[PDB]
């Protein structure tokens, strides 16, 4: 099927995501509304249920409100059954309107709708070619106090009705009991409790297995994507095994949230996006866009930089979800500011690279500070606001113009307040000009583009004050003045004669799994896919078409491969690097080493003979290991994702600068379990 098909759950670059807070969208059914001091039908107290439900979105999909806007994917609240407690955090009552206080990952939250209400939703969405992404928060359950088992629901957890246990009297060790985090370190913020949320222990097989069976159930119901909450507060090694489980079953576009601030850029943030098996929410985009288009704390050369720095730092930049604001930051639109800033910021996000995400209510100029302020109810549904129009005219370009979805970015003209950039994928082009200045016009002299001779009409139709572009000979355009706050989008689309890859999903799976390659130029008849030097053809290619090829991963040794395509006429595509074929199914193993004495600047790492363990290369060793919470120095520990049911070999090492110190003795061997978890306890051998 084509790359734009609703059946394409692996990739979302050609989609526009509408982020909804079920509760604060539309109450399509009152019979299911919570009652008592948990309900606030006037959405006056923003920490209470307002009544929104799934039937409320089915209504907005049916009467054409969402569809008429151009949206092709809704991202909703956690569908999982929550605690029913009305928590009075010092004077203020609080409820689980946000879906983030899980109670039973196998049942739906009654207030949002029933199991039948969920199928209806998946079916009304798909029948209108809209994809559904859900939230999943496997890092915890709900507010719990072990000292006072009378608080909330005591962080209890049920398995489809059966109680597994609570935060008080945890003999089975389902949770962590190390106090709460002060966010001092990454280690600290992972094993310690986030504020007061009963932190789950994934080293416990019962927990590990339960969360994995839970996500599959949700995959079986029809979801097309997953947004995992708090990726920074769970162990990396477990997440990889959680991903390998999704991808090895029914892969869906999965992404997670890792909050970055202003001009804050961490390498762990990138390492996660590059090696977890899942992408992140592009906070590097969001904060930079708001600095230039909103707070005006940086100029266009910072925008240029960011767009360029990203095209390299991320391994698969086309998979990062972009946005201008959301549930974790103040609303982009202010009181003392004009709607133009918002109108432009939206256009910039819509034509830029990644998976664009619009936080509900942005098209109705909703204003509001931090939580719960940024989570008020959508005041209206007027399909005639300019912002509605902008999204309306731009959104479908992602599915029609391959350059918007997969193309590279090139700044063709730049200034302190104006930028003109090009997105191109083969012959397809899209030029976007923006003058953020509202006072002075911008005379553009000598603008060269990839557009062929012609005079292109603004796709925005002038509502953003955009002109038409007369492109003469050599892609050069006649001079023009870009009006203050002007914005224009010009484009060109044509067939692809050369195979070209725009994206691949999933980015890691075991042999025998079907991956999805998307692009243009693949051709009608079956061709050839290269995983490294290993060529795949015949029955192993499940599907071939001009825009999308589906092929099984061949039996190769685990490791990183470069993907490449060749049509039936030997025309080979560009290289799509960084594909991880795993050794097989994964399980998480905690490795604990005792007596590793280290110097100031020396850390302990691990390595072994399978690719998930770096394949003996000390530059790809797992680490630096942990040494303060679950175990303290001189004992180090780490949760690592390894192949299931195999005898792996490994040795620990110390690393300091360019100096590496290996353990003495013989290689350690270990037979991994087929499911669940395992813990290896050892002592440093000199
Ligand atoms: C509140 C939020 O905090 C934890 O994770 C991140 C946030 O996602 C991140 O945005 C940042 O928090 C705020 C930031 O400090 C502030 O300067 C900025 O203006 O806005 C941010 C959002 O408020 O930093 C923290 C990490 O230090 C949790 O991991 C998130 O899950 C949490 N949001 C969840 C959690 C709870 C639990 O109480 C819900 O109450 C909340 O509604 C839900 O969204
Ligand atoms: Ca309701
Ligand atoms: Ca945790």
């Amino acid at each position: 099927a084509p790359d734009t098909s609703v059946s394409n759950k692996q990739n979302f670059s050609t989609d526009v995501i509408y982020q909804i807070f079920t509760d604060r969208f539309s109450d399509g059914n009152p019979a299911n509304n919570p009652t008592g001091a948990a309900f606030d039908g006037s959405c006056t107290n923003l920490r209470l249920y307002c009544g929104g439900d799934w039937q409320g979105i089915i209504n907005k999909i049916n009467d054409g409100y969402l569809t008429g806007m151009g949206i092709t994917a809704i991202w909703i609240s956690q569908p999982v059954e929550n605690i029913y407690s009305v928590i009075n955090y010092s004077g203020v009552n609080n409820t689980a309107y946000h879906g983030l206080w899980a109670r039973d990952f196998k049942k739906t939250n009654p207030a949002y709708g029933t199991m039948q209400d969920f199928k209806n939703l998946i079916d009304t969405a798909h029948a209108h070619n809209i994809k559904v992404i859900i939230d999943f928060a496997p890092n915890h359950t709900s507010p719990a106090s072990s000292d006072d088992p009378s608080f909330a629901e005591n962080g209890r957890l049920y398995d489809n009705g059966n109680l597994l246990g609570g935060y008080t009297n945890d003999t089975q060790n389902l949770f962590h009991h190390y106090g709460g985090t002060d966010f001092s370190t990454i280690e600290n913020g992972i094993y310690k409790n986030l504020y007061d949320l009963a932190d789950l222990n994934h080293n416990n097989s019962s927990v590990d297995v339960y969360l994995k069976d839970a996500i599959k159930m949700w995959l079986d119901l029809g979801v097309d994507g997953i947004r995992v909450d708090a990726v920074k507060h769970m162990p990396f090694g477990w997440q990889k095994s959680f991903m390998a489980t999704i991808n090895n079953y029914k892969p869906v576009f999965t992404f997670g949230e890792w909050f970055l601030g202003v001009n804050e850029i961490s390498p762990e943030y990138h390492q996660f996006a590059n090696e977890s098996g899942m992408s992140l929410l592009d906070f590097r985009f969001a904060q930079k866009a708001r600095q230039v288009f909103r707070d005006n704390t940086d100029n266009m050369y910072g925008l240029k930089a960011m767009l360029e720095g990203s095209e390299v730092d991320y391994a698969q930049v086309n998979d990062q979800v972009t946005f201008i604001d959301n549930h974790d930051m103040e609303r982009f639109h202010t009181s003392n500011g004009d709607r133009r800033k918002l109108e432009q910021a939206l256009a910039f996000t819509l034509t830029s690279r990644g998976v664009p995400a619009i936080y509900y209510g942005s098209e109705q100029y909703m204003s509001g500070g931090n939580d719960p302020d940024n989570r008020a109810r959508l005041p209206s549904f007027s399909t005639t606001t300019t912002a509605y129009q902008v999204i309306q005219k731009l959104a479908p370009l992602r599915k029609s113009n391959p350059a918007i979805a997969y193309g590279s970015t090139h700044e063709r003209w730049i200034n302190n307040d104006v930028i003109i950039y090009e997105r191109k994928f083969g012959n397809n082009v899209a030029v976007v000009a923006i003058n953020r200045n509202m006072n002075t016009p911008a005379s553009i002299t000598g603008l060269v583009t990839s557009l062929p001779r012609g005079s292109y009409n603004d796709v925005l139709g002038g509502i953003l004050n955009g002109n038409t572009l007369t492109v003469g000979a050599g892609g050069a355009a006649s001079n023009f003045t870009l009006a203050p706050g002007g914005t224009a989008v010009w484009q060109y689309t044509t067939d692809a004669t050369t195979p070209i890859i725009g994206n691949v999903g999933p980015m890691m799976a075991k042999p025998g799994v079907t991956i999805t390659i998307d692009g243009r130029g693949f051709g009608s008849g079956k061709g050839t896919v290269y995983f490294g030097t290993t060529a795949v053809t015949g029955a192993d290619i499940v599907a071939w078409e001009d825009t999308q090829i589906q092929v099984k991963i061949p039996a190769v040794p685990g490791g990183i491969y470069d993907i490449r395509v060749a049509n039936a006429a030997g025309a080979a595509s560009n290289i799509y690097d960084n594909f991880e074929v795993l050794t097989g199914d994964q399980v998480t193993v905690r490795f604990v080493i005792n007596n590793a004495t280290t110097a100031l600047g020396q850390n302990v790492f691990l390595t072994g003979n399978v690719s998930e363990l770096g394949n003996w290369d000390p530059n790809n060793a797992i680490g630096p290991m942990y040494n303060q919470v679950v175990y303290q120095y001189p004992t180090w520990y780490y949760d690592v994702s390894v192949p299931a049911g195999q005898t792996i070999e490994f040795k620990f090492l110390k690393k300091q600068g360019s100096t590496v110190t290996w353990e003495g003795g013989a290689n350690r061997t270990f037979t991994t379990p087929t499911s669940g978890t395992a813990t290896v306890n050892v002592n440093w051998q000199p």
